[PDB]
């Protein structure tokens, strides 16, 4: 395994840093230099594996084609400023992020290997198919139009012109998935010579501390759409509406970065309120999890085998809420409607049948299986010479 | 000649960035290793020119007096920044845009050549007098006798006392300006011994996403506000008002990086309508294009053989508009009173006016003979050992 | 002597960077390599002490338990950035701001020498103790049950488990103190086998853009307060108002940058009004001095010899409002309740008042005899091999 240069990169985006964060320290704990462009904004987070940041500015921070003409203008401002920084330094391979593709374009310039590391499901080749009528369904817009025809004229400009729009980005040359197969949707139909099943990427075990029950709570409830993003002040009325004169359950409620204030001067022991909880700690303990049907939470609910109440928003979201779903571990609400009362079936519901409970134990060990981060060092290390 | 170094410092603002990035390219696809110092917001647009960053903190984002204190201050921080990049790693020449005149102040105390890149036009040697006595008559105020003795003591701190806060800004030993002569207000009190007019640096098009005529347009139109921020929602809806019920013409509307909402239903087949648009592309198959009268836009509607309706509002515009007046081949309205009958009077008579087609033509070749890109690296390269 | 490796560590505030930016250009000047690892959005003052900057992204920017989060994650985020920085390029001393103490981390584990530099007064080792029930009853609030615990455990990953979370950060093996004793609450109870009292660390006198009297000014006024932020316009009317019926005084009143919305008037010929004004060029001219007790004021109206009505807000400008009156060259006055009278008296009085010059000379005088950089720069050379 004779140690080479790898080059990882990704963006200052929180599910896209996390995810990898183990995978990185293992290559440098193997011996080898490993470099890592990301936004100088994470360069805590990248330093800390023992990288070699390579800074380079991000543009990353409401219409369908508006989010597809932001992503493509960060493409465009990275693949220079990834060229000016490993012109001289090239790696032996490249790692890249799922929207880190420009390195896959420097890969081919290079005659260098890549591999795309992907947080989340990929999608599958039937998927795509089915999604080419949308396509056409966006063409007619004049926005949608233009967007496609920036995107092949930035390809041809480049110096990749035989690959596709869709085959660069989506068609990796190999890929590591960061999901277990169980939470990859039509898993099926995803070729497996081409993408590889790993699992999270984890590492002995986190710090940061510990959170124990108050005394005389029975079971526990973590209800966080803290991934990243939270906002919905009446939904969150509505978690301490149902844990209110529910005694033996205790609420730890975290509203989020945009909201502290709005309580009830007092609260009962049963309701405590933060706008960032350890989660990991709390999910160690914790008897049911709420969360947004992020694949971070989702997958450390799993790893600690809580139950979960899926509340999707997103567009990763509603999938990850079917997987968990149809695993037998999770039901899922509509943030739009829900009542107290079926809020409370799901919770109370969840946390008393023994039969997810141990559904949660099988998947914990089909979790490991995937091999993890020693199986993807180990396909990393084989590009390289 | 012989490879050399060339530092070029400039500023993340906008209009003064993109005029000189094809000559920053042309200096070194010529062989030479050029340095371009700019604030890390804009790594994108330098590395993409293929010169080496050198990354300094800009302090550039109220008053007139207020407005001149922020200028000072990216004066003041920017001159330290620029000694320790450079001072082990000293360039054959120094190459500054006009808000970056601390790279000359560098020049003089290493005894370096350097040049300034005036990306518009420059104040002439008697415009400066007319205002001479409200510069002078503003030193009654204790803010502008403070902020002049600062500016006085930055220089004598800095190693240059021998030079005058306009003649260092102002008055630069040699000087390329990025306009043609037609466009520089004043001209003939321009000494062009010391200032030379350039044009515009061009570089071949670079697609950037092609945009044809729609099948069965007579005359297509472009609106966009030239040359920074937008923020006029009613005369947008005017556009689309006048363009409504005026068929065979097809208006492409940019309604600009902010305040986008404020859509119209169905919009008229007439119109479409974008956040950003590849104005170049469209340029090239536009019959009338309305504008601010920023410079950018100025020049790039005159290199397309374009009639323009300009807008102007602040800054450069009000000059611009007389300018491009002057030549026969513009009309200046006032957004605020402009009515729907004289938006389509002055659109409908500049796009059929065969006269002012003819103008264009003649200043489009005007426009190459003051020398370009090629002439502008020449006489930088005259500068080097 | 020999020159060596002095690297630098602080935070992007702007009162933990001005005072030591001239310790940092005496240790260039005596020919060391020295690096500044700070944010860089304060590059500029970085590079202009002609020390190598060493970029680190910073986290720092009601509750009392949400401000000691904050803390804690930029000092976690901070001793990554600080390792990869200086892996290979180790310094012969590591100094640190008293919020830079991650580089007090990585000098233990490389058995490499720390000073911490502190830029106002330190805690008494007394007050700790006496803030230990404000400690027991922090850790009862939830939020106090997973805080500390979670520096505790920070310990234990950055190989310092034999450190208290309270000891490192406020116990350092050596530390410069940059303010005089007489500046320094409860100065006896202070180690000073611990903490040395240096004083400002000040370098030539500088320009800032210089500021001449205006003929037919008896005696000058500077009011400005803190050492940077405000928001109470209120009280800036009462400032004109008083000095606009006193024809012989000379008002200079900054008002900041975070206003400017409204003003009075024209204004009269005896007031000149900025949001920003060199202090130090006015001081030069002063005679009274009004601000709110930044420890970064209060030691340039100390060393211009111009007494001071001190107006306290936050946190230590009281602390450093109680000092000042203890010395006899400033009055009080609350922001909020002060009237003209009262102000005006302050005023006219504390520059009329002959027993307050001849204070405010010997104090500039105290304030030398710490040793200032001279004294700083030569303690640091002290940890360098000869």
């Amino acid at each position: 395994p004779r140690p080479g240069h790898i080059a990882m990169v990704s963006v200052p985006s929180r599910g896209h840093l996390h995810p990898s964060l183990e995978l990185i320290r293992e290559l440098v704990a193997r011996g080898h230099r490993v470099t890592y462009a990301n936004d100088p904004s994470v360069a805590a987070a990248v330093t800390e594996t023992g990288a070699e940041l390579v800074p380079y500015t991000s543009a990353l921070p409401t219409d369908q084609i508006a989010q597809m003409d932001v992503f493509l203008d960060d493409a465009v401002g990275m693949l220079p400023q990834l060229r000016a920084a490993y012109e001289e330094d090239r790696p032996d391979v490249f790692l890249y992020d799922v929207l880190a593709y420009p390195a896959r374009v420097l890969a081919m310039n290079w005659g260098i290997p890549s591999i795309q590391i992907s947080p989340t499901w990929v999608m599958p080749e039937k998927y795509r198919e089915r999604m080419a009528p949308v396509v056409e369904q966006l063409k007619q817009d004049p926005r949608g139009a233009a967007h496609y025809r920036r995107f092949d004229a930035w390809l041809e400009d480049s110096g990749v012109p035989g690959i596709d729009a869709g085959d660069l980005v989506n068609l990796p040359e190999r890929s590591l998935v960061l999901v277990p197969r169980f939470l990859q949707p039509d898993a099926d139909d995803v070729d497996e010579k081409r993408f590889t099943f790993i699992g999270p990427c984890l590492g002995r075990r986190a710090h940061q501390g510990d959170w124990k029950r108050p005394a005389g709570a029975e079971k526990v409830a973590l209800v966080s759409l803290g991934s990243h993003l939270t906002n919905q002040l009446p939904f969150y009325e509505t978690c301490v509406e149902v844990f209110a004169a529910l005694p033996d359950w205790h609420l730890v409620l975290q509203i989020g970065r945009h909201v502290d204030a709005g309580e009830l001067g007092e609260l009962p022991p049963n309701v405590e309120v933060h706008n960032w909880v350890p989660q990991l700690a709390v999910l160690e303990q914790a008897d049911v999890f709420v969360t947004h049907g992020g694949m971070g939470g989702i997958q450390e609910g799993l790893f600690s085998g809580v139950p979960m109440v899926v509340a999707p928003q997103a567009n990763d979201q509603p999938a990850n809420a079917e997987s968990v779903v149809g695993l037998g571990i999770a039901r899922r609400i509509d943030i739009a409607t829900v009542t107290p009362d079926r809020l409370r079936a799901a919770v109370v519901e969840l946390a008393s049948d023994p039969a997810v409970a141990e559904r949660l134990s099988g998947l914990r060990r089909e979790l490991r299986a995937h091999g993890g981060t020693m199986r993807a060092a180990d396909l990393i290390e084989r590009q390289l010479p």
